[PDB]
Formats: structure tokens, sequence, C-alpha cells
């Protein structure tokens, strides 16, 4: 019902979200401000799994100065017990305000896609690529779209955003967290994942592996939108379009 970081007292709201050893709180400070606090229990975690967390923190405190759509991150307690991240708090994330949503009006889905490549760029630029993108690593933050997930540590599970690439790669570049993004878009416009009528999962990786497989795009009023997506979702990594290329299109830069 109460938790202290770095001598300040924030009184436990409700749980948001867990993913085993974590747990993620809507608290409120002494001032009854909201934050979220990100709680990790580092007890039963191996030698590799803690880097995983250190490398992540150390990202996002960095990566917080160079976009203000990434999560912020006020402050964080490191011991070798636990970790308390104290970060700003959304209203929902992209999952569950998309599996409500009947409708996407047009100018909020091309601002929504905006800031997720302003995010998405960011990263690149420090060198990361997230790899596993889906509409959960992100956010709605004052209407804004902001990025809680590097891919770096352990995600606190749909196999509708994996890119070919990855699949092959049994025997991961920028161009994969392109095909991801591409995946969200397609299901802001469509309402649907490009393979998610593809029920069985073994049969779902033989489709995204598949050339000879004509993935579909209805005829749309936005000519734009339609091209992006095409471009996106281009199987051939080498063929696909990048980030930077995203970015000069018509579909983010004619109003
Ligand atoms: C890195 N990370 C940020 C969060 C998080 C921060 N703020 C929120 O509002 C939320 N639902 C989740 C969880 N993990």
């Amino acid at each position: 019902q109460s938790m202290s970081v770095k001598g300040r007292i924030y009184s436990i709201l409700k749980q948001i979200g867990s993913g085993g050893s974590s747990k993620v709180f809507q608290v409120l400070n002494e001032k009854k401000q909201i934050y979220a606090i990100k709680y990790v229990n580092l007890e039963e975690a191996d030698n590799q799994t803690l880097d995983s967390y250190r490398n992540e923190i150390a990202y996002l405190n960095k990566l917080q100065q160079h976009s203000d759509k990434i999560i912020r991150l006020y402050d964080y307690e490191i011991t070798d017990q636990y970790i308390y991240m104290v970060m700003e708090c959304g209203n929902i994330d992209l999952n569950s305000w998309l599996k409500k949503k009947k409708s996407i009006d047009p100018w909020e889905r091309k601002s929504y896609w905006k800031n997720m490549l302003e995010a998405v760029h960011t990263i690149h630029q420090h060198g990361i690529v997230h790899s596993d993108l889906k509409p959960a690593n992100f956010l709605i933050v004052d209407g804004m779209l902001k990025l809680i997930d590097f891919g770096i540590a352990n995600q606190m599970g749909t196999v509708n955003y994996m890119p070919p690439e990855a699949i092959k790669d049994m025997s991961i570049s920028p161009k994969s967290d392109v095909w991801s993004l591409g995946c969200i878009l397609y299901y802001m416009t469509y309402g649907k994942t490009p393979f998610q009528q593809i029920i069985n999962q073994i049969s779902k990786l033989h489709a995204i592996i598949d050339p000879n497989h004509e993935i579909e795009f209805p005829d749309i009023p936005e000519k734009d939108l339609q091209d992006v997506l095409k471009c996106c979702l281009k199987r051939d990594p080498k063929q696909r379009i990048s980030i930077p290329e995203l970015l000069a299109h018509p579909y983010v830069q004619i109003q």
C-alpha cells in the first residue's frame, strides 16, 4: 500500500502490469501527482538477465534527452535485490486502445505513425534494433505516442509482427523494425494484422516466409498510406523502405 524510492514515499493506486520478476504500479507522490513505478525483483535473476536490465536502464536514461517520444524516466533505485524505476504515467497502451476502438480517424492514425517513426528512429541512431515490435511497446501519454520498451531487457504473446528475415534466421537490422511498424499501421488501416487470419501458427510462419503469398492492400482513399503499407511490408530486407525514407515519404510530409 506504499513504497519508497530515493527517500520519496509513493502510495500505490493500482497494479498495471507484470512480467514474472517485474510488476508495474500506478502510484502517487506526497503532492498527489501520478507516476508509474516499475519494480524488478533480482533475487532469482541470472548474471546475463541483470546486465539486460542494467543495459535497458542506461539507454532509457540516455535516450530520454533525444526524444519526447520515449518514455520519461524520472528516477531509479538499483540494489542487488531490486530495481525501482519511477516513470511517467500514460492514459492507455496502444494495444488496448486499438483492441477497443472501432474507428480510427486518418488525422490521429497519421499522427501516431509520426510519433512511432520518431521514437524508432531515435533508438536506431544509437545502434539499437528493437526487433520485437508490437502495439504494447507504445503508450498514449498527453495524446502522444511514446516508446516504453527498447527490446533490450525482458518485456513486462502474438507472432503477427514477426519480420521474415527473423523466422529465416534460425540457422536482424533496422529493416526488421520497419516490417513490424508496417504491421501496426496496416492493423491501424485495415483493422487486422496482415497474417491475423492464419489461425495455425506453424502455417502463419510459413506465410511470412513464402514470397508466392500475396498480402492484401484493399483500395483505400488515402493513396499515400497504401503505398507506405506496400513499401514497409516488402519481404526482402534489401528492397524494403528505410526509417529515413518513411520520414520523407508524402504520407508523413504532405498536409
Ligand atoms: C519501461 N516501462 C515503462 C512502463 C510504463 C510506464 N508508464 C505507464 O503508464 C505504463 N502503463 C507502463 C513499463 N515498463
